[PDB]
């Protein structure tokens, strides 16, 4: 606490559900608007103007033709790794594929343009979704395949997403649109860890490549993505229905614990859980079902008919019905933290220049409590509780002798 | 609040404790290993003690290949941060054991693996800034070895040609080991303020550092060096010092390379280096800008702006002409000024990883935009330099 | 059925013999080679017929770029069985002048072939078993360097430092061997009969072995160590020592299983071997591993319980710890079955087109099927799980 | 001693049963994967019941990406059947399902599990296996597409000439589906007890199958008529019908596959195959080489010699004739011989796993007990390699 810095692209009070995007509520974005157009209303303010924003689409689709490096390096790690490093690590290799655009070795003086600003900021937007894709299918096996542009943003990355070559393959509307809608509400979130660290990068000029770096690997820490595969994997093994009611009561007794149905953020009123609870019916008719969102359907029900679940504000929040919807794109449980980071990053981008024209932002001194010996003298290694990192001579008798 | 206890910074007097000892008893008689286990656990490493953190220091001094694919990966012309930034990221890729991917939180709170992975990556890291500078020719890269320690051991990877019957030069050795230790690790900084608030934050400490390490990429320090070159190279003779004595006093032409914006009584690093800068003149020779350098440095002081203004030559100067005397490229001192700092950042991640109480909450903030808007459709709004023209506009047109 | 004049297994008693040549006399002073000789040609060979012997086979292994890029790359998700399999399968065709399907009709029949066959194939293995290890910590490959004896330059290919200019260590290579006749020869088993008289007249011989050592991978039909592993896993130190000790009289945590499938009483070979294992025990160094497995082999072989149900550590089990001690992944334990498991079917090959009493397994079936049922045509007949992946459908919509 | 109910063979009369269901039902009534239903489960589909089993064995054909690069990585002149046991040992190596050191116990338990393997095999055997025939050809592997019929399927991926819409003639597959049921499954012949043999040891299907299409190509199953080729040369033009078989009743001139090891009977399928052989003439021509074939056979047909001793040819003789007629090279042809055969296995596999180890007994006949002397005193190979560079230098 302490605020000792603002936030213009947004106010936020999750305990009252008040989502103040640039004065604009969260409703109305998130049923007329598109990621784009959000995108716009968080970096500038105000709303845009189709040609304002058409020349943005038109300017976002010149781009998505990553170097070979990227390709061959993800190819290049083995079959058995995580997809969020290997974007982390291509998008590294971005910050490497573009020597002409760091300011670190031409001066701080060297982005005080607008125009370099717009390149950046488009760069990454048209970069990032072919980055995301391909390290998807290439987990799949398929090799990453080349970009045609003629969609918008969702429905090229659908496209992107598996096409195999097809010019036929033509995208499909509702999942593109609840997909862009999901998008809209992981845009932004109160500042995490990386905003607060990406802040202080901008202060220190150095690539944008390199902050949203820092951004994302703060992002890959189980303490933001180590709730939705938890979810999916608490509704895996409590398995059939007849394993609810000694469930049920093991949380009124409090023998076992129910992961989903809580966050401090939102315990209670929150209409962006009906929003996706809709999207959610609209991809059951769109795709089907499966066993485990039965199973889920049927406990959310027993759970609003029973007092512990409502009377501890244990209701259903955005994660659980989130994550069934990205199994319900058939995306695995291991790519669910990269779908909650594509967003993201425009929310913090908005903050980018944001962080750039506030002066108070600069290289600090932070403090601390030094209780370490204050003086103490060195003596030589002649008149003189730990393993000291035992290292396992096992298997080294045969190859290290 | 958040709270260590690492090390300390007399400000005024340019006193750095790590634990208490004086900077200079250090780079006096002490090796690199022997430092880093006294300041990243706040004890002196004991005869056993340091046999047995050097004998696991030189075991796992070899690095993985895939990260040799990697460097064969980055294009020739690379800088070699994102070089660094990129190979440490394949290697948190590389160590499945140790990510929290698939190992949940506790991997990350056993002392075993703590050390095991601190003492891996402090192997790698010199392993890799080796790659990066012998590849950097275009030369085939080289094995590691492991019958000496750490600095001496790193030059014997650098310069063999081929030949592994090669040896380093203790004097050098000392030398380019005591210019490690003089850049180990200062009280909280802001690429240190991101080291630990990523650290804290329950991630995976391989790419963790990564991008403390890219944090440096800033000219906050990583030009510093860059900029006393080019005015010292551009000055050219002694005959334009004297009148660019008085330039300098005319407010026209600023000079940095001399003294402290943290340190001001004094820095015995300076001195040290000084030293040492007579030492590597004697062993290696003279080069036209370490005429010029000293003969600023002889100069300057006469003159009365410093004695009015006191700028005394900072430990960028020094370095920057024994960094060009060890045949040094241009561009490979940042990598340099890297590899003393993951000392700091390993021993402020263990430390952080130590403590629970420590936290990182979620921080306040104050509104400053509009507190009530309301969205319309498109079709009504009311009515850039995003794409550069003229070379496909002028090639569609 | 079939006639057996190469080796005699008292199952029930405990005795084999190597051509009537007792276990004892036999593997306490012999060699790998000179074991396959004499199993291979009846009575026992000379100075010349070792000096040919020996010097063919070292000569006749190395492959220059083969089967090599069938792995280094290819990814792990299981044992390097299927690897090593795969290595020979593509080895039957790396040399396709080693075929007899491809000149007139039959080629082993010819003496010198078949010889020249025999040498290569019990010497060619080493060359993959090197790439055996390549690919599961990464080292670039290394020569054969085909100068040394058999199980020396094996394990010259995974004790090399990637230099050219080391030497193997020789007592490892005795222990191998010794081992090696310790597992030389069974009677038919799971597939051991069912490659040899399928080779009998057969088409090649590559295919055979490789057939036989894919079907000896599972954990406890010729293995043994590889179900252990977790039994020898989780039970401490020596804490654990009489909860496991108890709950094995208890039934309620014992290990899989003992004896061979046709021994079970009494085995004189291993306990030799045992004493030669602790030989081991203070070479190898120390590790949870194998101070539980001490007293496990002390208790669970004349404790009550145990001689209640003959439940002794067997062969297998001594194997597999030896090796791994050796310095060997926690996973090498069936790859190195095949080095003398393949010797001995080589011999069984040789024996086997020798007697012509290889026939084929007449049935017995027990057809249920009705004698004769009508047409149940598609079109007048009116209407499994099919469980599929089925991710997404829509897409293309 | 092997007691099963998969098939029946009735070698004196002729009667073959698939669960019960005899050819002369099947051949014309029937396509493959139903028959692979029928004995997989012994009973009938329905045609709902084969909807779904033809979608599910169509769905899952998703080779590993890794055999692209195994196939380009070998010398180029390879065996037809070394690529094909490289390629799927290859993949031995790929599909995490087969290992029984992971699976401690419940390797192949489930009927999701049984099922589950028993597509995973049969939807990419051919293009794991028979797409190697590309690369001998000289064409890069072309992605099968299962909305066809699973024998138009390996026809459209084996000859597509570089067309992403190909069709299939839609004749010429249903005799190569038949050509499965002909000779699908025959007991105990060098391999099939080795089938069984392992799955009663419980192992994976992966190296099984690769053990035992390795060990098909022995030459009195995998030989089954590249033999008689050859004596399809020595007659040469068919005006030596009388000369050679006279000799032939001379007991003087070389003669090979008549009869059957296990039949010497009359046959239902040597009629069908006969109709199908001559449709498949009609339908793409031939060369004088089928010519001679036919005046043979016309000649040992009315010779009272091979009457004497109830001499017909073998079904391998006009599989020949056939896969010849379809231009496909003779030693490519054990490839279009090993297809079927796995199919029988799986059931085999699944009933293998519903009913042991089967150590056979032996006799031993060396020396019972000797003495033994070191090495030294031993005192007192077969080949020196003639070639001696030593003796070419001394």
């Amino acid at each position: 606490n302490t605020a000792p810095v603002r936030s213009s692209i947004c106010y936020i009070d999750g305990d009252e559900g008040i989502l103040r995007y640039r004065g604009y509520p969260i409703e109305e974005l998130a049923e007329s608007s598109s990621y784009p157009e959000v995108a716009y209303l968080l970096m500038y303010g105000n709303l845009p103007s189709k040609s304002q924003l058409a020349d943005w689409e038109f300017a976002i689709s010149q781009h998505s033709a990553v170097p070979q490096g990227v390709l061959d390096i993800i190819q290049g790690m083995p079959h058995d790794a995580h997809p969020m490093g290997v974007l982390v690590c291509a998008m590294s290799a971005l910050s490497v594929f573009h020597p002409d655009a760091n300011p670190a070795l031409r001066g701080q003086d060297l982005y005080k343009s607008k125009q370099l600003r717009d390149k950046q900021i488009v760069r990454i937007l048209g970069k990032v979704p072919t980055i995301a894709a391909a390290a998807y299918l290439r987990l799949a096996g398929r090799p990453p395949v080349l970009p045609s542009n003629n969609f918008s943003y969702s429905e090229n990355f659908l496209y992107m997403l598996d096409s195999l070559g097809n010019r036929s393959y033509k995208p499909n509307t509702r999942l593109a649109r609840v997909l862009d809608i999901l998008f809209i509400l992981h845009a932004e979130h109160e500042m995490n860890c990386s905003t607060a660290a990406a802040r202080h990068l901008a202060s220190s000029g150095v690539d944008v490549f390199t902050a949203l770096a820092g951004a994302v690997g703060a992002l890959y820490g189980p303490l933001h993505g180590g709730a939705n595969e938890a979810v999916l994997k608490m509704l895996n093994e409590i398995g059939t229905v007849e394993n609810i009611p000694d469930f049920i009561e093991g949380v009124k007794n409090r023998k076992r614990k129910m992961s989903g149905f809580g966050h401090r953020v939102y315990k209670n009123y929150d209409p962006r859980a009906k929003v996706i609870r809709k999207l959610a019916e609209e991809v059951f008719s769109i795709v089907g079902r499966d066993p485990l969102i039965e199973v889920a359907i049927a406990l959310e029900k027993a759970a609003l008919s029973d007092e512990y679940f409502i009377k501890r504000k244990l209701y259903p929040n955005v994660d659980f019905y989130s994550g069934l919807i990205y199994r319900a794109m058939g995306f695995p449980t291991e790519f669910f933290p990269v779908l909650f980071a594509i967003p993201r990053m425009a929310g913090y981008l908005a903050h980018w220049r944001e962080s750039l024209d506030d002066p108070d932002t600069k290289i600090m001194r932070p403090q601390q409590v030094y209780t370490g010996v204050w003086l103490r003298h060195y003596t030589p290694l002649q008149e003189r509780e730990d393993k000291l990192g035992q290292v396992a001579v096992s298997n080294a008798t045969r190859r290290r002798l």
